[PDB]
């Protein structure tokens, strides 16, 4: 079956012919061209079906992932060079020598674009002297701004109607006159670039190649220079050192469902290898005919790179860069009340309900997002649409691995340095004690011979119920085979057709089974616990609080009701069995501190929400509980451990990796090697 691309002019429509006829030529896959007069269109062509695939800036990913359309990119143009090729490029501002004005100095000053709604012409500089526009906001389009900003400009696709000083130096004829096409001689990067070049404009806002690509000597780039952020001017291969942003490749969209990605990826693949980058004459990928540029692909690409599936628009963006698209579209005051306010992710309903109730008493400096799983709130943190949520000692590293880092950790009653404690945000973390229960009853289970029977753990991924446990099993064997490790368990948030997930037992409905958020009955700290004491499994991996907390009418859920702590032992390395109360000499590892992970953008302001809610709805605090208990959901655990005495400071390991440890990091390490989260694959593409 034939690969429909978009062609979103004549002389692309052409090229993709001849890119046609070489493939079938030269046996390959099949591409069938498709024409219309652009991007929108091209965009709506690939959502009813009428083309497939269609490569496009990072201004228009962004319209493309929005509904209804809602395509996602699934291979990014590779830039720079076979040695060192990157899926980025940076948005600078060009300007010829002999004058000296500095970035914040172009107010009336001509300039030259490449086209509305465009990354580095658009998107990137007007985000970048907002603060220069004097811009009121909604529902007075910043064009209007930006045309008042500037005394004439080339703009294409601004609306002459409304916006004429934006298409001044439009270059076109007639109806051609600033146009997003190449009607327009002044648009893309080069337009923009001759635009500069020919005196029309002042500055030229472009990728850090349009000089060097449509300037054959090295002394004619002498007459060129960048505009630096720091308002400093710097010569044109110092792009490195000054530029205005840095940003995502352009990107071959396609349909989120029936998307034919694999034809994609595998036409792209081969047209790669064989018209790629020199490669044959006969028909060149990455090159345009004399007087044409950037036909289908980025003239001098070096290739493609897929995109990891958990990749949408809103995280191949960035959020930098998503949320300043965003942002061209809020007044100043509401892209500042979003700054102010924290906006925490809950996994689950239940965790979802206390939030919504702490909302109402943040005063409006907390409010509430959601997901079904924990990956897909550090998800929303990256899309910069949720801010923050406490993670166990697993997700920390997973965070980590994306960029997230450890604001505060929540503190636990201590190695009895004690006191109910005033100093606490102050005083130092000191791990829980994952550890492995059993019943008393069943004498002969030792750690030595667990091996095989049922397990129960809180949900895969997390220090106490499965990394340790887990961890401690694969040193031995380095079998990665985790799931014959114990005949059958409840290991939330693994494959509820495997073994992993037999004994789970879903909500009150028998709904749900073996899904790593509250509504399972058997999952997390609590539930882990419930699974044994059900005598569903025959050791648990849980931490010691976890039994204390519910034996001995400490807990009045029925289920709980009447198991008393004698009744349960914990597993020691030695082959030994000891009584709960010796957790500290009867433990498999010391676990850390679960941690609230944040983007670097909104640290000092999550501090403080924090710091101030704590003295509220906190432990020892105000509001609590005559009002809102931050830290009780009563063995629930939601959002926060019920035995969190506080949140407390760093004391500056504030690093997944200094948080975490060496030892720890190593270890997770280790394990996610026998296979990776689509989670972690994609922040892996999006580090490099
Ligand atoms: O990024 C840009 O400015 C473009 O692609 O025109
Ligand atoms: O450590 C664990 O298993 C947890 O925090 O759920
Ligand atoms: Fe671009
Ligand atoms: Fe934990």
């Amino acid at each position: 079956r034939s690969v429909q691309w978009c062609a979103v002019s004549q002389p692309e429509a052409t090229k993709c012919f001849q890119w046609q006829r070489n493939m079938r030529k030269v046996r390959g896959p099949p591409v069938s061209c498709i024409k219309r007069d652009s991007p929108i269109q091209c965009i709506q062509a690939i959502a009813e079906n009428r083309a497939d695939a269609v490569t496009l800036d990072g201004g228009f990913i962004y319209e493309a992932g929005l509904a209804p359309y809602k395509l996602r990119p699934v291979a990014a143009e590779v830039y720079g060079t076979e040695r060192q090729p990157r899926t980025h490029y940076y948005a600078v501002a060009v300007v010829k020598k002999g004058g000296s004005f500095q970035l914040n100095e172009l107010q009336g000053l001509k300039s030259c674009h490449t086209g509305l709604r465009r990354t580095a012409g658009w998107n990137v500089p007007i985000g970048t002297l907002r603060p220069f526009l004097n811009w009121t906001g909604p529902p007075e389009p910043i064009e209007a701004a930006v045309a008042r900003f500037f005394s004439a400009s080339c703009v294409p696709g601004a609306d002459k109607g409304q916006f004429p000083n934006l298409c001044r130096l439009c270059a076109g004829t007639g109806e051609n006159k600033c146009a997003f096409s190449s009607q327009e001689p002044y648009f893309s990067y080069s337009g923009a670039f001759k635009c500069l070049r020919d005196g029309a404009g002042d500055v030229a806002f472009i990728r850090e190649s349009t000089v060097f690509e449509d300037l054959s000597d090295e002394a004619e780039r002498d007459e060129y220079e960048l505009l630096c952020p720091d308002n400093t001017r710097k010569p044109v291969d110092k792009f490195k050192d000054c530029h205005l942003a840095r940003v995502p490749s352009h990107a071959v969209v396609a349909r989120s469902v029936n998307g034919k990605e694999d034809a994609i990826w595998n036409l792209l693949r081969q047209a790669q290898e064989k018209f790629g980058k020199d490669k044959s004459p006969k028909f060149q990928l990455f090159g345009s005919p004399s007087g044409q540029k950037d036909l289908l692909f980025k003239d001098s690409a070096i290739g493609f790179s897929r995109v990891p599936p958990r990749i949408d628009s809103g995280l191949y963006l960035g959020s930098g860069y998503f949320t300043a698209i965003q942002n061209l579209r809020k007044s100043e005051e509401e892209v500042a009340a979003r700054r102010a306010r924290v906006v925490w992710c809950a996994v689950g309903e239940q965790e979802l309900r206390k939030c919504n109730q702490w909302s109402g008493l943040s005063e409006g400096s907390v409010t509430c997002s959601s997901a079904s799983t924990t990956e897909d709130c550090i998800a929303l943190v990256l899309k910069g649409e949720a801010d923050a949520m406490s993670l166990d000692g697993g997700y920390v590293y997973t965070a980590g691995k994306c960029g997230l880092v450890p604001v505060l950790a929540e503190n636990y009653k201590s190695q009895q340095s004690s006191d109910p404690d005033p100093n606490c945000v102050d005083r130092p973390v000191e791990g829980y004690l994952a550890v492995a229960v059993v019943r008393r009853s069943d004498t002969s289970l030792t750690w030595n011979s667990v091996k095989g029977k049922k397990s129960c753990h809180t949900a895969v991924d997390r220090t106490a119920g499965w990394n340790i446990p887990m961890g401690l099993l694969f040193n031995q064997t380095g079998s990665c085979k985790f799931d014959e490790y114990f005949s059958q368990s409840c290991a939330p948030g693994s494959d509820p057709r495997s073994n992993l997930c037999a004994l789970c037992i879903g909500d009150e409905q028998g709904e749900n089974k073996c899904v790593p958020n509250s509504n399972e009955r058997y999952y997390g700290y609590t539930g882990a616990f419930r699974c044994l004491a059900e005598n569903a499994g025959d050791v648990a991996f849980v931490k010691d609080v976890t039994v204390l907390q519910n034996t001995d009418g400490n807990n009045n859920e029925a289920w709980a009701k009447d198991l008393k702590l004698a009744d349960f032992a914990l597993l020691c390395l030695d082959g030994k069995r000891k009584p709960v109360t010796e957790a500290r000499s009867c433990h498999l590892a010391m676990a850390p501190n679960h941690a609230v992970v944040s983007r670097m953008d909104k640290v000092e302001r999550l501090k403080q929400v924090l710091l101030h809610q704590q003295a509220k709805f906190g432990r020892n605090g105000s509001d609590c509980p005559d009002k809102f208990c931050l830290f009780q959901s009563e063995t629930k655990n939601l959002l926060f451990n019920d035995n969190t005495e506080c949140l407390a400071r760093l004391h500056g390991k504030t690093t997944y990796e200094k948080y975490l440890g060496p030892q720890y990091v190593a270890g997770i390490t280790n394990l996610k090697k026998c296979s990776t989260s689509p989670l972690l694959e994609a922040c892996e593409f999006l580090r490099k």
